[PDB]
């Protein structure tokens, strides 16, 4: 039996998704399991999607201010780790943003800043606390969400990816692969070892204020997602000033913070999803005390001076690429 190398690449849920693997097995059974992760894209795009009008999602937060509303389990788990990342953030992570998200989504189409007060009013509409999720015990019992605060709308934007990366990776696994490289429009899960001999996957991290054709280094890793959150991702300009996607829930407007882009490096790529944007709207220091709490997680803070500063886990696997950039030991 030989080793075989695929990959297949898509455009969906609103970026270029691509899956690479590694495997000695059939390859009609590698094919059928790529087959399974693209149709599930689909699918989940049906689900998770904030600025679509008919998605599960959208049909809870047309219930806000409401009953409880019945999901499915998947939805639920993704739900309750959304919560469990905005409390331990102090909601600088926050799932529950969208009546903010949106008015700041019309401002990007139309190179606009949203106005004063209608941003103020919209931060009242915030409070990720007043989502309920309730699930009975007994046997087959229905899982709920209430959002109990009128006109509060869930975005699970920051998460979506790494929810799906962790769907893929379970997926790969249920049909007997162990070797893949997971790319949701930049959220990595790196499954097991890459063929060369057995090797880490190289994952890379791009210069924040670059193209995104190379990356400035790269981080050899094994079962591990990166995900990285970072202004340059998606932003607009108006009037000499920038305003990108990472919103403040203290000010309602673009974090700014002393960070240009956070890594981080997690067993699960929700978990990194929900670290990578807690961590860039806290800053550095805050962003390190957070972590503090989350000793199976690593991560990887480049500076707008190009300094580069990463945890004990990583940092020996750590190459820079692009000289301008220095490595902090
Ligand atoms: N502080 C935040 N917490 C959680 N999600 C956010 C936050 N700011 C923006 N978002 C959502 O996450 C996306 C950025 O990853 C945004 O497009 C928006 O949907
Ligand atoms: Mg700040």
């Amino acid at each position: 039996a030989r080793v075989r190398e695929y990959s297949r690449a898509e455009l969906v849920i609103g970026t270029l998704c691509r899956v690479r693997v590694y495997s000695k097995r059939p390859a009609a059974e590698v094919h059928a399991a790529l087959e399974e992760v693209f149709t599930l894209l689909q699918q989940q795009e049906m689900v998770l999607s904030a600025n679509r009008d008919d998605s599960a999602l959208a049909a809870l937060n047309a219930q806000a201010g409401s009953a409880p509303v019945v999901v499915d389990r998947s939805l639920y788990a993704l739900l309750e780790r959304a919560l469990f990342f905005a409390e331990k953030s102090g909601g600088a992570f926050n799932p529950a943003l969208g009546a903010v998200v949106k008015l700041w989504n019309i401002g990007f189409d139309r190179a606009a800043v949203p106005d004063p007060d209608a941003l103020k009013e919209a931060l009242t509409r915030c409070d990720f606390r007043q989502v309920h999720l309730r699930a009975g015990v007994s046997v087959g019992a229905p899982h709920t969400v209430q959002l109990a605060q009128a006109g509060m709308q869930l975005d699970l934007g920051a998460i979506a990816k790494g929810f799906l990366a962790d769907k893929i990776v379970q997926l790969l696994t249920a049909h007997a692969l162990d070797s893949a490289l997971v790319d949701l429009g930049g959220n990595i899960f790196a499954l097991g070892l890459k063929y060369g001999q057995r090797l880490e996957w190289n994952v890379g991290i791009r210069d924040p204020h670059g193209t995104g054709q190379k990356p400035a280094l790269v981080v050899s890793v094994r079962d591990c997602s990166v995900v990285t959150s970072g202004a340059y991702e998606r932003f607009f300009e108006r009037d000499g000033v920038r305003y990108h996607h990472i919103i403040d829930p203290v000010t309602g407007f673009p974090a700014h913070t002393d960070v240009d882009s956070v890594s981080i490096f997690a067993p699960r790529s929700t978990d990194a999803a929900a670290l990578a944007t807690a961590c860039f709207v806290l800053g550095y220091e805050k962003s390190c005390a957070l972590l503090r709490e989350f000793p199976g997680v690593d991560a990887l803070f480049i500076f707008p001076d190009k300094r580069v500063r990463a945890s004990a886990g990583i940092v020996d696997r750590v190459r820079v690429l692009d000289a301008r950039f220095v490595l902090e030991r």
